């Protein structure tokens, strides 16, 4: 059950930061190709979804929003004609040009290793599974692209959605793109059946990333979320993580003939029995195959979950931040890694509040714009600080 069509466009007449949103997208205050070539589609409460929408000015923006009463809009590329001129219509056609770098993290992917919540539904326990997505994700923004203009918005129900601002990642082709991606989804087929087999040695970026998630995977893994404990889940998707048909096998008839053995003990049991069955005289090859099993389970349970053609490709449609859903009634606020779920503004509660304070600017959600004002201010700076640093190059 969504929230009333009256409250949504109470919403957006009241509360909703377009002169942010827009500025954040124009990248100046004076409108320009990136906010009147942009593409914004419209879903709506109904079902119908509209595509190639564009504005031209703050005004305009909110002016069209209200209008519509979309219960979400989504953000496009930037094009080089304006998307609303599609239609009449073909120059050779409508390009696209350029679009914030985006990654998008959705909880249920991670259903296969949490027990506390299944499919659309999340919680402060398993949201950490997203905090660590931002820290090895934004490891790689900043230490490896050199990107410092990035942002993590909450989805307002699954999980978050990062978007990269910096020139250079807006630059990006469709190729580029798919490589960024390549390079930060280090874990292929999102199993199982089978084992990663990553390759080895690790890359530099594997190996430092199982560092930083490697101090959590007893809490999170073995402790809080358990979930090996059932029996066909640990057959499903432990064991074949593991590099031996025999000590499958074994471990298979062990947890068959004393069920229910916890995720900690089985952790356990893999080691003990593969040390009854290997001692030998290359003992020390099986000793390094099976570490090597582990840490890449270490990177199938707690590696950011990307959803990958968000990421590949230019022209792709993401929602807008701040946007209410219209399942939970949470605001799409932005976010770091201290972030509860719980924690989101819900739409009613602010409407609430709003008119208990007689002020627009005296609700919970206030301090996530000013928060996302100073952010988008910065982003102003540097980006005319760029073209100043072209000045600057060009001083000679």
């Amino acid at each position: 059950n969504g929230p009333s069509s009256s409250d949504m466009e109470y919403y957006y007449k009241s509360l909703y930061p377009f002169k942010h949103i827009f500025n954040w997208l124009n990248h100046s205050p004076k409108p320009s190709r990136d906010m009147i070539n942009r593409e914004f589609a419209m879903a709506f409460r109904s079902g119908a979804y509209k595509r190639y929408n564009s504005f031209n000015s703050v005004q305009d923006f909110k002016a069209q929003i209200e209008k519509a009463n979309p219960d979400r809009f989504e953000i496009g590329a930037i094009y080089n004609k304006p998307p609303r001129e599609r239609d009449t219509l073909l120059k050779s056609e409508l390009k696209a040009l350029e679009k914030e770098l985006v990654f998008d993290i959705d909880m249920d992917d991670y259903d296969a290793f949490r027990t506390c919540c299944s499919g659309a539904q999340v919680c402060s326990k398993c949201w950490k599974f997203i905090s660590l997505a931002m820290k090895i994700t934004n490891t790689a923004l900043r230490e490896d692209f050199g990107y410092k203009d990035f942002i993590w918005v909450f989805s307002g129900r699954r999980g978050a959605h990062c978007w990269v601002s910096d020139k250079r990642a807006r630059a990006l082709t469709d190729v580029q793109r798919r490589n960024v991606l390549d390079y930060v989804n280090v874990i292929r087929d999102r199993n199982t059946d089978k084992r990663l087999a990553l390759k080895r040695p690790y890359h530099p970026h594997l190996a430092r990333s199982l560092e930083q998630l490697k101090p959590f995977f007893v809490s999170i893994m073995l402790e809080e979320q358990n979930p090996w404990e059932d029996d066909q889940h640990a057959i499903q998707t432990l064991l074949p993580a593991l590099y031996d048909k025999q000590l499958i096998d074994s471990l298979k008839k062990y947890w068959l003939d004393n069920p229910r053995r916890s995720s900690k003990e089985k952790w356990n049991d893999i080691d003990q029995i593969a040390t009854s069955l290997f001692k030998g005289p290359k003992q020390d090859s099986h000793i390094i195959k099976l570490r090597e099993c582990k840490e890449d389970l270490v990177l199938m349970t707690l590696y950011p979950k990307l959803d990958v053609e968000v990421t590949k490709q230019t022209i792709h449609l993401l929602k807008a931040p701040f946007c209410i859903h219209p399942a939970t009634g949470n605001v799409c606020v932005p976010i770091d890694e201290s972030f509860a779920p719980e924690k989101a503004p819900k739409l009613i509660d602010l409407q609430t509040e709003m008119e208990k304070n007689n002020d627009v600017s005296l609700t919970a959600l206030q301090p996530f714009i000013n928060q996302f004002q100073a952010y988008v201010s910065s982003l102003l700076k540097n980006e005319l600080g760029s073209v100043k640093r072209e000045r600057e190059d060009d001083d000679e």
